[PDB]
């Protein structure tokens, strides 16, 4: 069922691998050979030069679910491969870079391409081909089962039953800049002609139709939609203010590296006078500590006061989700902060940070290089991850720093 592309400039060694790894012509697609075990199909992409490697990486980005990009390690990286590279830099689907005839010499290298840990391979005598491709099929259980164009943004609404999910759906709905289309359990629309999902929109309307005996199932539902969402909107009731059962969904959204936006529903019913919005916001922060990054909005789904700034605020969240840095950019910036704030000690050494790189999106996630990962501790990773967000924003989801040796 998983679909699997290998995707390059000419002469790099896909059809040699290619050959290696598929079986039998399923009649375009093939099967995998019998002597692997993983279970996947592959598609041929071959069918004039930047125009040509363009249409082999589109059918790759629009009919497979995981891409390898293969780079050829003896030439090194070339024009042409960052070239491959920044095609690819289109999709969310999964790349996972593969280094044909070949190894440290040129980690950062390989690293510059921006799609993480390249693994060396060699179409001979397939040494390397066992972890290539149990790193492409780890991305298999994060297949879709709804699919969706690329496109299109996705996104839910959680929280405590009765905080008003369903009255601000349908208030957000009601907008002149709205229009609603027309699977059943979710609703499409299109936002200043965008388009955008609501993951599971029948469940919310569960019911009407049922009495609610318990929350456990609508908890474990939520997490599901959770799961299929780029965005999670955790909504809270302005009048009974948070509860336990609020961390719980909220830490797993976090968990799960998605974008979050706050909002905070009932605005309206609530004894209010000059700070109250400010206490609520520092209450927000000392029980979500762990949600820094979300921005907490005030609104009333009832008199529709503020409701025009939901889908903004989603828009936001999705967009720095899926943000892909400058290389020199970041460096400059972690160079910065190394210079504002010198590194951590431990006896004699020192952390020396040599190389900084983007490896992923949906949330975006940093490898820095380093001579020690020991001494690099977490209060010091927070605060690289502080001035990576002062310079580029990153409003509206997390990030993730790993530090790695050569
Ligand atoms: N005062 C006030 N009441 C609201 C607001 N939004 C929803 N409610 C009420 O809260 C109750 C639960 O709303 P509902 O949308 O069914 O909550 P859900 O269970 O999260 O879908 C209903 O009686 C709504 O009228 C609001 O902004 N202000």
């Amino acid at each position: 069922k998983p679909v699997v592309a290998i995707v390059g400039r000419p002469n790099v060694g896909k059809s040699t691998i290619f050959n290696r790894i598929a079986g039998e012509r399923i009649s375009r697609i093939y099967s995998s050979a019998e002597w692997l075990n993983y279970d996947f199909n592959l598609i041929d992409t071959g069918g004039p030069f930047l125009a040509q490697i363009r249409q082999q990486a589109e059918i790759a980005m629009d009919e497979a679910d995981v891409i390898i990009f293969m780079v050829n390690g003896r030439e090194g990286v070339t024009a042409a491969d960052e070239e491959v590279a920044k095609i690819l830099y289109r999709t969310k689907k999964p790349v996972v870079l593969a280094v044909n005839k070949l190894m440290r010499a040129n980690i950062y290298d390989f690293y510059s391409l921006g799609f993480g840990e390249p693994y060396p391979i060699s179409g001979t005598h397939g040494l390397g081909l066992g972890d290539l491709l149990d790193a492409v099929a780890e991305h298999f259980k994060n297949i879709p089962e709804t699919k969706y164009n690329e496109e299109v943004i996705q996104f839910c609404l959680i929280g405590r039953p009765n905080v008003g999910k369903s009255s601000l759906v349908n208030a957000m709905l009601g907008e002149e800049r709205v229009i609603v289309s027309n699977d059943a359990v979710d609703t499409s629309f299109t936002y200043n002609q965008q388009e955008f999902v609501i993951v599971d929109t029948a469940g919310m309307r569960k019911k009407g139709k049922v009495y609610e005996t318990t929350e456990k199932y609508s908890v474990l539902r939520a997490l599901k939609a959770i799961d299929r969402s780029e965005v999670v909107a955790v909504v809270l009731d302005g009048e009974e203010g948070i509860i336990e059962q609020d961390k719980r969904i909220a830490g797993y959204a976090h968990e799960a590296g998605k974008a979050v936006v706050i909002v905070v529903n009932k605005w309206d019913a609530v004894d209010k006078d000059e700070s109250t919005m400010k206490e609520f916001e520092e209450n927000i922060r000392d029980h979500f500590q762990f949600l820094d990054y979300a921005p907490i909005l005030f609104m009333s789904a009832l008199t529709k006061k503020r409701i025009h700034t939901l889908m903004p605020a989603i828009i936001k969240a999705s967009e720095n989700h899926s943000l892909r840095v400058q290389t020199n950019v970041l460096n400059d910036v972690i160079m910065d902060a190394v210079a504002m704030n010198p590194t951590p000690t431990h006896n004699g050494s020192r952390l020396k940070i040599y190389y900084a790189t983007q490896v992923s999106v949906k949330p975006p996630s940093f490898v820095v290089f380093v001579n020690d990962p020991e001494l690099m501790h977490f209060s010091y990773e927070r605060f690289l991850e502080n001035r990576i967000r002062d310079a580029f924003g990153f409003e509206g989801t997390p990030i993730k720093i790993f530090a790695r040796a050569r």
